[PDB]
């Protein structure tokens, strides 16, 4: 089917994706009400079940749900709507992996606003999305047509900080492979200082051109 | 309140915005009917008052308007609606600062077309918007979720020339800080021919990656 | 009107445009039923007329069709609609030059599936459009307000491979001029490998920043 075949090719296998999600488990260990927004193939739900974490996944796509319903708890719904259908101080944790980029930028404030209200204190929200602050990924953001406009890390940090969240931190992941990045220079005949400045320019070039392809913003309370 | 805090953080303080607008005073010197489209926090209006320049601002934001009315002459209203309500050859000059990137693309032509019709002969029009022709700047263009498509300066120049405006000029401001830009190499030991070509390349790299963050297009009649 | 002056200014002369599409002719030689989608100023029509290749053009623009009807066979209509009015396995070939970016993302798939149906075995389809994998050309992409999201070469390749086309090749054209790109270094006072590595860094830079401005995806069957 279209989207499975699509993700499989440009996102990677479920094993691959699940491997990447491992890093975020510490923020949900032993949680009882973790919401997986836009769960898709249910890679996070599978992980959760494995780590002994209770969670529900939501997804507007009917096929992602047929895909997860058998092993996991999922509700075919619009996230914002589903969030309104929830009591305040309900939710335990919230995972939003590669979802916001697929969301109408106009409704971004309301989503996180609802998350704050439906989350109980000392809870963590994790938002993982493609990094548009590096040319390489920015270019690749256009491969998926269902993508809206790139979602900048700073806009996410600003909104949820404004909403009340604290500890807001930004982490970058999946960097470009060696072959793609520019190479640094060495020499025992060329001026150390000429060498030094050229490499700093290459570090700057590598950061803005071939920087990490993803990022994750984490917040608490 | 949201948008003030947002502007303060990403667009700068009022004092700063006001500072950067002094470059346009020569174009509205002694004018009495200047329209400030998307007046925002009123920085351009505050500048006009100090310069004895009469102007009125318009904005869709009731929050921005409430902030300005007790200070300057503003009117809550869509720009196109306001323009349409003016007689032709009425305005002394027009200022459009960081507005077009928020306007729906299909309404850009009309807006500008109306400016031409409602402007009297000899008047000046200034349009400042974030520069998308430089990477650093193109990335920051996505921080604001209310942004539409990046507005290229050549496209505006085309529209203006087409409407009958003349002496159209595109200038660029808000250069990137040397800390972020790549550095030119100074060297007494390496061949000048080689150093020269490396610095000319750094020059091209800096213009397309760390060039001016803003641009302004100025026209007349 | 607007669009003629606009293309003339930003795309180039009919002469120039004609010169660029000339390389796709071998795919439609001897053909009698080629479909040129979004014929524009009929530069592809004109070429086929010169090669004994029979083809019809379609466009949604009144003025573009008006420009053509004199020397070429064209019809004013939505491309999706024209295709549906044809029998399956009818077309000798399909040319889509600088059109997919002017199209609603959610209709792209329909369009291509229709092309597949309406084409007969072993026919060629060529899709030429702006290349967004190079900074230079994606910046210029925003000059045209009517442009939607950029269309990445890989997305087009995935869609039609999905539909059943094979031998899908992605090619790139219209490199930037030597004066715009970064120049390479050559000297004999500097260590060979220092020069070799800086140059391959330049090669990587020129690729992602000043590379091909156009891409053509070619498929058969």
């Amino acid at each position: 089917d279209y989207y499975f075949l699509f993700e499989e090719k440009f996102r990677g296998s479920r094993e691959l994706v699940k491997a990447r999600l491992r890093r975020y488990i510490p923020y949900f260990k032993g949680c009882r009400r973790v919401l997986d927004i836009g769960c898709g193939r249910g890679e996070f739900l599978e992980l959760c079940k494995e780590e002994g974490i209770e969670s529900i996944g939501v997804d507007i796509n009917e096929d992602m749900i047929k895909f997860c319903e058998g092993k996991f708890n999922v509700v075919k719904s619009d996230a914002i709507e589903y969030l309104k259908s929830l009591p305040d101080k309900y939710l335990d944790g919230v995972m939003i992996s590669h979802f916001v980029e697929h969301l109408d930028p106009e409704r971004l404030f309301e989503l996180l606003s609802l998350c704050y209200s439906k989350m109980k204190y000392s809870s963590y929200i994790v938002i993982e999305s493609p990094n548009p602050t590096s040319l390489y990924s920015l270019i690749n953001f256009y491969i998926d047509p269902t993508h809206k406009k790139p979602v900048h890390p700073e806009t996410l940090k600003f909104i949820l900080e404004y909403l009340g969240f604290r500890d807001v931190k930004i982490e970058f992941f999946e960097e470009c492979e060696e072959l793609t990045k520019l190479a640094k220079i060495d020499s025992n005949t060329v001026s150390e200082e000429v060498i030094r400045v050229i490499n700093e320019n290459i570090e700057k070039l590598n950061r803005i051109l071939f920087g990490p392809q993803d990022y994750a913003i984490i917040a608490k309370k």
